[PDB]
């Protein structure tokens, strides 16, 4: 039932990808994070998804959504 240990790592990543350090990000470097250690989405997966988030969501992702989307492992 690991979570806080795995999440703690995401916190560092979120900031690492956060260049504006404004406490927010988008489907820009987000996809680059999934391939870093996530699940490495396919070709259209990293696109269809990134966009889906860009459109559906609104065009922004918070450390919460990033963590939630990242999930534990699967
Ligand atoms: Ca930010």
């Amino acid at each position: 039932s690991l979570r806080p240990e795995e999440i703690e790592e995401l916190r560092e990543a979120f900031r690492e990808f956060d260049k504006d350090k404004d406490g927010y990000i988008n489907c820009r470097d987000l996809g680059n994070c999934m391939r870093t250690m996530g699940y490495m989405p396919t070709e259209m997966e990293l696109i269809e998804l990134s966009q889906q988030i860009n459109m559906n969501l609104g065009g922004h992702v918070d450390f919460d959504d990033f963590v939630e989307l990242m999930g534990p492992k699967l």
